[PDB]
């Protein structure tokens, strides 16, 4: 088994790099963040714009989803979180308190909580309710590139350019794991399996890893693709065969085996690094984005 991703839709709209591109939990839109401070909603089947929402005052380098669909979160420059509703396009609460740019963050299953992370070198936890931080985590020694929950929201992933991914106790803030990798390359990307095993870290290396973060040890490593620069986002594709999914420098998804780390695809088309790429929660759809010189985000489309 090989996927045969085909492209179906480029979606033109942002005018500077976009940052991000996430499916809704309930595979209806896909939200789109970008330099140009804006977040855009599209169809995640048809790619037909949807919205605008606007507010931030600086760029915006990550936005997420609520368990329910019906909110997202947006990581700016401007160093606040934004609370979107997205049907009504209100922003509900602004979360201030981080010191420098906030670069990435997510809600957790339940999404009575978010958690990001900044240039500030912290990750912070907060309150969707009251917008109120609970706690702050002095989580690293250099700018927090990814903060993902596992799948009960136990837990929280953290990576940074120190070249350190630390595992947290969301209930206490406890650092209960740090995960060392062999001349401590800048962590650019970070998340937790569908099913909450391992994590997937990305390193400015060039490099892929899947890991045990428990016992500490690397079980996968994936390469072929360019990435020595930017934090670009990796996926774990479930709903056909089982893959990994990245964007590159080069300006193609790379698409590996996850078992037997082939590259199995590369997706071409796209004029600028791709910065993001997200997959869909039950049908086998890839959506990318690219920075500055494309602008585009595109949705390709396979059979497994
Ligand atoms: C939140 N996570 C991201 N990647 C993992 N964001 C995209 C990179 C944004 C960065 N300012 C840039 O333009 O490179």
């Amino acid at each position: 088994v090989k996927p045969n991703y085909a492209l179906k839709f480029t979606l033109a709209g942002h005018t500077k790099a976009v940052s991000s591109v996430k499916f809704s939990p309930n595979g209806e839109w896909l939200a789109s963040s970008s330099a140009d401070k804006l977040i855009k909603i599209w169809g995640a089947y048809d790619g037909k714009f949807e919205k605008t929402i606007s507010g931030h005052k600086l760029g915006i380098s990550d936005v997420a989803w609520s368990s329910d669909s019906n909110l997202l979160v947006s990581a700016s420059d401007d160093k606040t979180l934004k609370i979107w509703d997205v049907s009504s396009g209100k922003c509900l609460k602004t979360l201030k308190g981080h010191s420098n740019y906030v670069f990435c963050c997510n809600f957790n299953p339940q999404s009575n909580l978010i958690v990001s992370g900044s240039f500030d070198e912290s990750v912070r936890i907060w309150d969707v309710k009251t917008g109120k931080c609970l706690k702050t985590l002095p989580a690293h020694s250099d700018p927090v590139s990814a903060v993902h929950f596992n799948r009960d929201g136990s837990l929280i992933v953290s990576s940074s350019y120190d070249g350190l991914c630390r595992i947290w106790d969301t209930a206490s803030g406890q650092c209960l794991k740090t995960l060392i990798d062999d001349d401590n390359p800048p962590v650019s990307f970070v998340k937790f399996s569908p099913n909450g095993k391992y994590i997937l870290a990305a390193t400015l290396d060039n490099t892929l890893k899947l890991w045990d973060y428990s016992k500490g040890k690397c079980l996968k490593t994936y390469t072929g693709h360019k990435n020595e620069k930017y934090c670009i986002f990796a996926n774990f594709s479930v709903t056909g065969g089982k893959w990994i999914v990245s964007g590159s420098e080069d300006n193609l998804v790379y698409i590996w085996n996850l078992q037997t780390k082939e590259i199995v695809q590369k997706l071409q088309g796209h004029t600028d690094v791709v910065i993001s790429t997200a997959c869909h929660p039950t049908e086998n759809i890839i959506a990318s984005a690219a920075l500055e010189n494309d602008k585009t985000i595109k949705l390709w489309k396979s059979d497994c």
